[PDB]
């Protein structure tokens, strides 16, 4: 996607080289925002081929409050292995903070229906946000969150999601979050008889690995491809009720896949 | 500045007229960006004169860990009076977040001591972050944060910082949070025996107010100044013991202030 080019081509333009936690070595900026507006297609990446699959399963998980690879393992679904515990434990990450969040007085909150509430009731709050980056239990976590904290907008009745993705992997991570927010975005809207509007993605240290230079560079030499389009089948009752199969992505034609080593 | 007065300009161009909270009605835009060298200077708005003696003795009640405005009161500082009680407290709001996050079992996390380890003992890390979104305590505070979440990063041994606000008012508060969060990055940075680098603004809801039209429109005809020169004259043993005698503002030549109504 062209915004998606230009932001590698601004790593590799103007970043600089640092160390890194996983040894690896990365080429970095911080701060950077683009802004993908959904009524003009999905953004799904075209220079290289995605696995929507595997966006879509990871999502609805996320959305039970799940935390436990097995429902992504029943799914053929192993983006989550290496940091799962030998139970297939993962701790109080995303689905727990998102439907569960603990108070210091007994209670849990559940995020995401608030958020329902608030746009269906007061869509011009200023405080339609959903938080993963739950300092107290950081350390019970399996990884620190890197889509930390979001936040939702209503105009002229479209609905508007910014993340704020704290650590980025451009070249592997970055084609995930993109499609898993401005999916979200798209069932969220369904729910609030909303219209889609804009994706925007704010980054914190946004990087791209030593070891994944070369691949950069080979997707980098592809035009884009025209984006394809998201047709949701049924309505269901209520936003924690969609199967994978009420989904469908029309007119992907992408580039060949480019693979290249995760770092742990 | 610049880039202040072109967001001024922005939101006057694209704002949709939205019906906030107070009912007064405001011009917003979804997502923006702005970059402050701070090599470059003190980013202190010239359009109009801002003072700082706020500024700094908020920030200093803040690494206190104090939330009862008895401080700023003995300081002549009097921003937060109409959100406190009787008996002067907000409620856990900033100072109790940073200082001492209550997790659900009774403990407490120090996020600046943890942030200032991290500075001097993991530079290159990815999370290092301070958060005022406490989801389980935000019924208890008497106004949620505007200043929800900030991050730091260094690389070539300068200190850069990216903050979010979730709800902006351009006009009054947006000068205030520039400077605020360009000081504490000065504090760090003295510190940590670091060098400064950017500061970078992410909001979500940027607004103007309907009542606040005229006195934009007085600022955006006045050309920006020069930026002013911090000098932190002590070096304190701790980031919790700088005092307000310790700053001085060089070249600092505003324009006139510019008054105008507050929105609660
Ligand atoms: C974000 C997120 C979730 N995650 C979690 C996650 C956790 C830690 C990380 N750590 C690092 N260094 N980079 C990452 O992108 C990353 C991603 C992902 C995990 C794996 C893949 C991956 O291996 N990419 C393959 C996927 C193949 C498939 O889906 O079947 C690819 O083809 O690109 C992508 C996302
Ligand atoms: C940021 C922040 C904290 N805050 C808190 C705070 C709380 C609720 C708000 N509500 C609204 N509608 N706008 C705000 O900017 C705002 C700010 C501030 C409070 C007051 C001023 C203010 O009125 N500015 C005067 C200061 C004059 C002085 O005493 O020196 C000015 O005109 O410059 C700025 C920030
Ligand atoms: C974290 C998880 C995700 O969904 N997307 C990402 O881009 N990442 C990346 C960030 C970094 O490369 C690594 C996480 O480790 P760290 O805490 O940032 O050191 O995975
Ligand atoms: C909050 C605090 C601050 O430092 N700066 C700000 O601009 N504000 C503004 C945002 C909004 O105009 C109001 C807070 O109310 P809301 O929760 O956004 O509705 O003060």
């Amino acid at each position: 996607m062209k915004q998606y080019l230009e932001l590698m081509q601004k790593v590799l333009d103007e970043g600089t080289q640092k160390n890194d936690r996983t040894g690896t070595g990365t080429l970095s900026i911080f701060g950077h925002q683009m802004r993908f507006n959904l009524q003009d297609g999905f953004p799904l990446v075209t220079t290289k081929r995605c696995h929507l699959r595997s966006i879509i399963h990871e999502l609805l998980w996320f959305l039970q409050g799940d935390t436990n690879i097995a429902y992504l393992h029943e799914n053929n679904v192993t983006i989550w292995d290496e940091w799962a515990d030998e139970n297939g434990d993962l701790g109080p990450v995303y689905g727990k903070q998102w439907r569960a969040w603990p108070t210091p007085d007994g209670r849990h909150i559940d995020q995401i229906t608030t958020v329902l509430n608030q746009l269906k009731n007061d869509p011009d709050s200023r405080r339609i946000i959903v938080s993963a980056w739950n300092v107290g239990e950081l350390d019970k976590m399996a990884l620190a969150p890197c889509h930390a904290f979001f936040q939702f907008y209503v105009a002229d009745g479209k609905l508007s999601c910014q993340l704020y993705q704290r650590s980025c992997d451009v070249f592997l991570g970055l084609p995930f979050a993109i499609a898993s927010y401005a999916l979200l975005v798209h069932m969220m809207a369904q729910q609030c008889d909303l219209e889609v509007g804009d994706f925007v993605w704010t980054g914190g240290d946004t990087h791209l690995y030593s070891n994944h230079m070369d691949q950069t560079h080979l997707q980098l030499s592809r035009e884009p491809r025209p984006l394809p389009k998201l047709i949701i089948k049924r309505k269901p009752e209520s936003i924690f009720d969609y199967r994978f199969e009420d989904f469908e992505i029309e007119g992907y034609d992408p580039h060949p896949g480019i693979k290249a080593p995760v770092a742990i």
